[PDB]
């Protein structure tokens, strides 16, 4: 098939300038390209990112690295950055609450630790938006079985919590 | 399928920056946008409103909560203002009869509020443009024979009411 | 169904701020957008007109005002600059007859009134050029046999005596 | 012969201002009902006219005196001229500066036609510290249904605020 490039080119913009700036740009941008055109297998998101990102040799990526688009990020991520040590895992995620807040950061750290739960949530809960939250998230995640399943149901609760004291996404009140 | 958005987005135009705005600014262009395009199913909503939103922060749907135009509206007032709508409909109301006019108020009032005839029309009637205008409208609302035929003569009324005394739609003198 | 409302805006262009500026710009634009994409029904031309003058729901019509591009836009013409304006309708049919000349300030004039063959044959008799014209013209259209008759044929007898006379469009001289 | 010098001992002299006479009614309507049984709409109609002694004004007919709700909410439109849901969110937010969180449920709920989802999103916007907001919610979740949350809101707010160690007002011991 051929794909409507023109259009979903309109609705996105141009990419930033500092390609450091691009891995998190994609995410915030894929929901639209999912509205102009519905990427349904691996191989069309990689279409899609290729032709976006143009002339960028450096970034393009394969099938392989994007099953879902939360793969692409991190793929792009680990190669505008570079790949970095365990100790190092804070001051990526307290960047990027700082910018685009938690439930962006959890996802994105959950993939650069591969699956870290136990390092990602213990992280989180010291950049999170007032105590009173710390404590009303936890109780949530508490009463769950097992860590699999507090993995899965994070962004719910984190969700629902803020939603209760009225926040918005970035973690500031709004009333 | 593929969505025209090359065609919705002339319709509606650049979003507001200022992001409580929004819900607004999309309540008054939902009317024009169903007319170039037959938005049946909730997947088609949502895939139109995430598109003609573009890369802003928390603000993407889910199918779920596009079921009509009036739920979708809501939903991004509670994701902007904090507060549930029709907490604070009196103020929303007023402040769109100061910048765009009653019948504009009119009609986001009942998205706001849920097609609730009974206090939208009470809120309005405070807001009018002289007392004068506010006796007139009341005996042509009042010879309907229910409360469903006067939510759809509403507007119907009003604009010959301002016939008479010569005012423009914002509410002031032609003379 | 799409409307293809991006073409029609490629023709056309963005319709004016100043919403008395709108009955006229429609007018002038007419034929040009039937050119683009021919309307057939009334139903059409509500939907055409609502997606181009955008998200103003203060100017918006029903099918029961487009019966035609004419009865359209003297439903406007009323909304912006009410009932019986004849100082204005004066003063916009005295503009164009300069800028344009006599049988282009009659069609427009005649649009913008309701096909009002008594108001705006009076209005036009007083720019003409001189005292002969005026006199030959009301000469050929008294031996007509009713005022139907009389506004089917009057851009018809005006040429003829402008020719006779050596004039131009603008009502100036090629002899 | 109606005994008015009880009721007026409970009630005191109505308020000066106009405005104040519908919330004062509704703060003293409970402790009537114990002093003295109301039980038709004529009896609370003769009652409320001798209390607030010579208002013509104000005057209420036996037919809007059915529950001491529709008497609070006539008063309300005859001295602000407005219906009173139109500005709910912003008489609950006078009620709690001046009195407290539990006299501005009661008030709103009379005003409200005793709407519980109205009422209580209001109040957990006002309501003091977001720690209370966090706590009381998870009480009342528990409840059954919203019958029951209305008749135990009070009741748990009074534990929270002990908890916590805030005064009715919501003024905190430290």
């Amino acid at each position: 098939t051929v794909i409507p490039i023109q259009h979903i080119r309109s609705v996105t913009g141009e990419p930033p300038r500092n390609p450091r700036e691009i891995p998190i740009w994609l995410g915030r941008n894929a929901p639209a390209i999912d509205g102009v055109f519905p990427v349904t297998t691996p191989d069309l998101r990689c279409r899609i990112i290729n032709a976006i990102l143009g002339g960028n040799i450096g970034l393009s990526l394969t099938p392989g690295d994007c099953l879902t688009w939360d793969s692409a990020v991190a793929t792009l991520f680990i190669r505008t950055h570079g790949t970095f040590p365990m100790h190092q895992l804070g001051n990526v995620i307290k960047g990027i609450v700082d910018q685009e807040g938690v439930a962006t950061a959890y996802t994105l750290g959950m993939m650069l630790s591969g699956q870290n739960y136990q390092l990602v949530s213990g992280i989180i809960r010291g950049y999170l938006p007032g105590q009173a939250v710390v404590t009303a998230l936890q109780q949530r995640l508490d009463q769950e079985i097992d860590d699999q399943t507090r993995a899965e149901t994070f962004i719910q609760h984190l969700n629902a919590v803020y939603e209760i004291l009225g926040l918005n996404a970035r973690g500031q009140s709004i009333r």
